[PDB]
């Protein structure tokens, strides 16, 4: 289930907000990580809900590799245009 963010999820979130920022040609007022849900694979998806200024959301699917891998998180999808109430769904 869904859980407020704790200082992790902002790192992860902060870790990927470069490849949003070009995925999507801006930058953002600011970039708030508020929840996120996660899923073991080979490795870890992180579903993470951010705040992105003015009551304006986004929805980021992180992909995690296991420790041993060394390798830096990845964006692998994100949907945009969610609102504060807006359940962070599996995508």
């Amino acid at each position: 289930a869904t859980q407020p963010a704790t200082a992790e999820t902002q790192h992860i979130a902060d870790q990927v907000r470069s490849q949003l920022e070009e995925k999507e040609n801006k930058k953002f007022p600011v970039f708030k990580a508020v929840s996120f849900k996660s899923q073991v694979v080979a490795g870890t998806n992180y579903f993470i809900k951010v705040h992105v200024g003015d009551e304006d959301f986004v929805h980021l699917r992180v992909f995690q590799s296991l420790p041993h891998e060394n390798k830096p998180l990845t964006l692998s999808n994100y949907q945009t245009n969610k609102a504060k109430h807006d359940e962070l769904t599996y995508f």
